[PDB]
């Protein structure tokens, strides 16, 4: 049962545990890199690193996928954009008016799957 | 509305975007360091970094807090312990039988608050 709980007081600027995103891709996704940590294989080319600013988060995400992840692009609430990186294969699925909280998944030599935790607004 | 969605197929080995945790602390938390990214002040003392192995996640977590996060400890599904690190004041709150998905918060010179995203079992 997916939930969240707050602890602590009212001070501070807010932050996410999810700080940055990169991928290795060719015609597939070989890897996703999250806060610098590699998940996947060695194939494809390494994209530049997207680092979220304070209060920035993924609000819109397009992922083409089949048995693997074929492509990823997203947009933030601040208008910045990442991708698309990958091939034209797979089915396109979209997330819109969301807030991505976390990005988990399953990887071998290629990025097989992503489990995207998010708030739907 | 908090939720999630899986894209892609059924192979590969599971990974989490949440891979490492350290804190800076004395009698309360100055900072939490999540996968290498520093959130909060220069104060207190830097804990060793906890790095989650393949298939390991937080299953139990005790937080003390008041206006600030005062203490964190957690246990993983694999019997590993992080902390307790911090002070003995504020009120104690425990998550048991969980899987922690994400740790967000607010931070200034100190760690003010955490918003913990988790599956409750
Ligand atoms: C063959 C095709 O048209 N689309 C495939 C899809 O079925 C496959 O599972 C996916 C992920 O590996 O890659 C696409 O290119």
């Amino acid at each position: 049962s997916l939930t969240h709980r707050k602890f602590g007081g009212s001070g501070g600027s807010p932050f996410s545990g999810l700080s940055s995103i990169a991928v290795r891709s060719g015609s597939y996704l070989d890897a996703i890199i999250i806060d610098g940590v590699h998940h996947g294989g060695s194939g494809g080319n390494l994209s530049p690193t997207f680092t979220f600013g304070s209060g920035e988060y993924i609000s819109n995400m397009t992922i083409r996928s089949g048995d693997y992840i074929d492509n990823i692009s997203f947009e933030t609430n601040m208008g910045r954009r990442f991708g698309p990186y990958g091939g034209s294969g797979g089915s396109a699925n979209t997330l819109s008016n969301v807030k991505v909280i976390q990005i988990n998944g399953s990887a071998g030599d290629y990025l097989d799957s992503l489990d995207i935790y998010y708030e739907q607004y």
